[PDB]
DNA sequence: GGCGGCCC
DNA sequence: GGGCCGCC
């Protein structure tokens, strides 16, 4: 196995991702999303973590690392990984919205606050497997990272000495 | 039209 | 709250 049934699971749902587009490359929301939970996955920090940190956290990462002009809006990559069955929301009423619009998502994350993180099985592999790690930093940096230097964001999510 | 997103 | 773009 099951850690090789769920990391190529794991590494199939990264790749059938679909970032937004700007003219000179993919936006880099949902893959610095990932790494930060990456790195929270390998130091075993806690999964289940409340919005208001979650946003904060990943805000400053998108902040510090956002290199085609992101803004600080984690609430559009959660959603999107969300959708792709890589990351758990708990404590929310109804649906889970999907990333499309802007102040329905801000308002959604207000309202429900819900608690979550990577998704448990992913979150316990990344733990366990320093080769599923090395394998989804080095797609994630193919796909996303062409002609930028990812070395400041592999620091700030202790991945530098794995990417 | 849907989904990941930016601009007002 | 809205319209709209890129890509599917």
């Amino acid at each position: 196995l099951t850690d090789t049934d769920r990391s190529e699971d794991f590494l199939r749902r990264v790749r059938g991702l679909k970032a937004a587009r700007t003219a000179n490359g993919p936006r880099l929301y949902q893959p610095i999303t990932l790494l930060w939970a990456v790195g929270r996955a390998r130091r075993g920090e806690a999964r289940t973590l409340a919005w208001a940190d979650t946003d904060e956290a990943i805000g400053a990462l998108l902040k510090r690392h956002g290199a085609r002009g992101e803004r600080p809006r984690p609430d559009y990559p959660v959603l999107a990984l969300h959708r792709a069955g890589l990351w758990t929301l708990e404590g929310h009423v109804g649906e889970v919205p999907t990333a499309h619009g802007d102040s329905a998502l801000r308002n959604w994350f207000a309202e429900q606050r819900p608690v979550g993180g990577l998704a448990e099985p992913f979150h316990d592999l990344l733990h366990r497997s320093g080769h599923s790690r090395v394998s989804v930093i080095e797609a994630l940096l193919t796909t996303y990272f062409a002609g930028l230097d990812p070395v400041p964001l592999l620091e700030d999510t202790g991945l530098y000495d794995e990417g």
